[PDB]
């Protein structure tokens, strides 16, 4: 289909690892960034929500959305209120 890339919000070692694997890596042609770091004390909630929506609502090349669970629990109701076909949403 048109949905191939995995996108990332993810804690700093879980980013590392996945950026290692080739994973929330620039996308070459239309250099777009696919990953959003979460740091305890810094990031906000409203900046992890419009980061969800980002690669939720306003990108549409994306097949997964990869998370850390407590960053979802950060975000839990915006994440248990997401009902779209796409992209699937792993919290690992």
């Amino acid at each position: 289909e048109k949905r191939t890339l995995i996108a990332v919000i993810a804690d700093e070692d879980t980013t590392t690892g996945l950026l290692l694997a080739g994973i929330g890596q620039i996308t070459p042609e239309t250099q777009e960034k696919n990953f959003f770091v979460y740091q305890e004390g810094k990031t906000t909630k409203e900046e992890i929500t419009d980061k969800f929506n980002h690669f939720t609502e306003e990108r549409d090349d994306i097949a997964i959305l990869l998370m850390n669970q407590h960053i979802a629990e950060n975000i839990r109701a915006r994440v248990d209120s997401f009902t779209n076909a796409f992209p699937a949403i792993l919290e690992i």
